């Protein structure tokens, strides 16, 4: 099963045939990529808000228009999928989803309302792909650059009526029925601690400083509860590197930041008439990203090393979280850097898959976002910025869908790409809930 | 070779599994869709400005979020392709392309500057896929809802340094070197006349009222030159229907409007804070579309009947032109109606292909556009409108990338789907110039 080794423009883009990405007919290669044999493992990579527009701008900047992302662009079976949510009250489609409703969609197979995690419009809990893979005996991993209580990773292990029910204090007032003192399953963090995935890595240390208001570990911080429950706590790249085993008896929990892990590149925020008024921007590496802070490609490599020891197989969800945050912030360099960062993790995932032979790799996003690539001389109503690209040319990016402080998500259908046994199930048009079923069946969970 | 018969949400979208579009594993279906046998014919369908956002908005409105377009969404091999142009002066990538440079890309296989038609950055002509198909003996058709001098169809038969060189008067001043009086190949219209495709249908009658300034048919209108050269002039549905043969000896030319043919649906234009201030819009059929004016689906069906008489095979380009115009106009209803209109033609195309068996069908767009699907309560800086969808819910559309009168194109990569011999070549990441080589080889033109 081939991986697209190189789809970069093959020559001089100004000459006939120079911009071509193919060098020959693909039928045979595509035939060699179809396989319905079972999947022993599944690695799902999610770019938060990484729609086709985000992928194209990132590619233009970092690799040039005719460039190729060795990770993101290498998956050979591609398609487009819909990710609309539901109105809680009416049950009708809500065309633009938040991150919680979409995450719940691919993780349980049921559409839901914006802000909901692991429940339906009736607020009924539904098993997640993670809980099921675990029940079946497979190893499970949940890695992300966001705080672990954010929607994308929270959706694999918590079922709360509202995404804001981070820890005890927010839950008591936002999710009274999920609150431990009120007899419910608990806040997002407490639920994460009960779900016990073998590997969980990300930020969000802050909430672990809260104290249970009821239950066995009442009055102890959730950090104390974790240690007390047998979790291997780790907080830097070195200690993370030390880890040699991770399992149900010795579950690993890496908290690498109080909130979201640091962003990879720095740049100014887009502004009104920024491409006209201000000069072009060249992104700069964030000197605070640190070598004591593991990178997403590092977190992924470790998770795969550890989870692969399980003879039974594994399920791993990896997330490039800050792409969505930076898009909301109208900051091109931060947005693009997190896309580059995500590509590195995709490469470490394909390398394993390629060798292993029974791994389904999937790369996609939860919903589309605000940014659009527009002409250099555009005079737009919103925020824009000109960037000096790898090609030595100027690219102008525009965020114009909100007057509020945050740019908004958008409803367009977007790319889904896969590699391995059962990747055929992402080709053509599909729905995000379909991804739950594809994964459920590829793994043969019943 | 299967066509996706139904990818609509399978049931109650509020229940588990109800929003699924798949009913089973697709590996076997995808295997039956791969063929490298030669293509006898090729039907290329272009949605001008039809990016994934345009397709999604149109589906939500006309079919509902869980709907399915029987034409547009039924192609089983899909992918994404890049369509960046080149800076004439520098040779560097220009991230946002106009319709001239993109059209030249798939029709000649060479990247070029915005505004160019059938020439490279050096202003050198290059043969078009149509000129080649013709030289090879295949029948050729060029259909569109735009004026025939517009970029998308102009590109198959003209080579001018600027797309504005419609007829004699414009050429003399905009393209002195292409000017007939100055010894060049002639204006877009004159060149169309010389190209002599078997079937050419669309609008743009206005320019044929000009008179050559030189050459054999000097001082005659281009209309007179057409009749004099043996073209079958037709201008309404009925006369179009009467046509029983179309060939090199009796080439057919249908001019159904002075400019662009009429748009299918009417609605007001988006406005500032339109979704907040104004009530929701329900699109209304244009009572001037007329039954004497053949629809795109009809123009397509006729073109297929006539061109299929050629034992050798044929090449046909079909274009839903007004999607792009309505998007520039910030008119949701117009933009959506031409996408539905395009779907009708795609169905006519798949039906023929499905029975015939040696036909490569490709549906894609030249570039992405401005429109985005945003939350109902969005407070945006540009133009917005709320529409009442088929789901009985409200969808808000937003155009926010220009302060000028026209909304601008965008650079995002977009969908490309195919069906038939050689469709594998559109899967994964490709470039618009690759579509020229795919068609060239599928037809075996050398
Ligand atoms: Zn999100
Ligand atoms: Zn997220
Ligand atoms: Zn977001
Ligand atoms: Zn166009
Ligand atoms: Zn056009
Ligand atoms: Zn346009």
């Amino acid at each position: 099963m081939p991986v697209l080794e190189n789809r970069a423009a093959q020559g001089d883009i100004t000459a006939p045939g120079g911009a071509r990405r193919l060098t020959g007919d693909q039928t045979a290669a595509l035939r060699d990529s179809l396989s319905d044999k079972p999947a022993k493992n599944i690695i799902l990579l999610i770019g938060d808000g990484m729609g086709d527009s985000e992928i194209t701008a990132a590619r233009n900047y970092a690799e040039g228009a005719g460039g190729f992302f060795k990770g993101i662009d290498a998956l050979p079976l591609t398609g487009q999928y819909t990710h609309y949510a539901l109105n809680k009250k009416t049950g009708k489609p809500d065309y633009v989803t938040d991150s919680a409703a979409s995450a719940t969609a691919w993780s349980t197979g049921v559409k839901t309302y914006n802000g909901a995690l692991g429940v339906d419009i009736h607020e009924k809990d539904h098993p997640t792909i993670l809980e099921m893979a675990k029940a079946a005996g497979l190893a499970t991993g949940n890695v992300s650059t966001a705080e672990l209580q954010d929607a994308t990773p929270a959706a694999l292990v918590a079922h709360v009526t509202s995404r804001k029910c981070y820890g005890p204090s927010a839950t008591s007032e936002k999710c009274p029925g999920n609150a431990l003192e009120k007899g419910g399953k608990g806040s997002i963090t407490e639920q994460l601690l009960n779900a016990r995935a073998d590997v969980t890595l990300g930020g969000g240390a802050k909430t672990f400083a809260e104290t249970a208001t009821a239950g066995e570990w009442q009055g102890k911080t959730l950090r104390e509860q974790a240690q007390a429950r047998g979790y291997q706590l780790v907080s830097d790249a070195a200690s993370l590197n030390s880890v040699t085993e991770a399992n149900q008896q010795k579950p690993l929990l890496g908290l690498f930041a109080d909130g979201n892990m640091p962003v990879r590149w720095l740049g100014p925020k887009a502004t009104y008439h920024g491409n006209i008024d201000k000069p072009a921007v060249t992104c700069t590496p964030n000197p605070q990203r640190n070598d004591s802070v593991p990178t997403l490609a590092q977190m992924t490599d470790k998770a795969i090393e550890l989870l692969s020891k399980n003879e039974k197989g594994f399920f791993l969800q990896v997330e490039g979280a800050s792409i969505d945050h930076q898009d909301h912030a109208a900051n091109p360099c931060g947005q693009i850097g997190e896309t580059v960062d995500l590509d590195e993790a995709v490469q470490r995932a394909l390398e394993f898959a390629k060798k292993e032979g029974n791994t389904l790799v999937i790369v996609t996003a939860d919903h589309a976002h605000a940014s659009q690539i527009v002409a250099p001389d555009t005079k737009a109503p919103g925020l824009t910025q000109a960037l000096n690209t790898k090609d030595g040319a100027v690219m102008v990016m525009s965020y114009g869908n909100s007057e509020e402080d945050s740019q908004e998500h958008t409803g367009s259908q977007l790319r889904i790409a896969a590699y391995g046994p059962h990747a055929a199930n992402v080709v053509g048009l599909t729905d995000q809930t379909d991804l739950f079923y594809t994964m459920k069946a590829a793994l043969g969970l019943k």
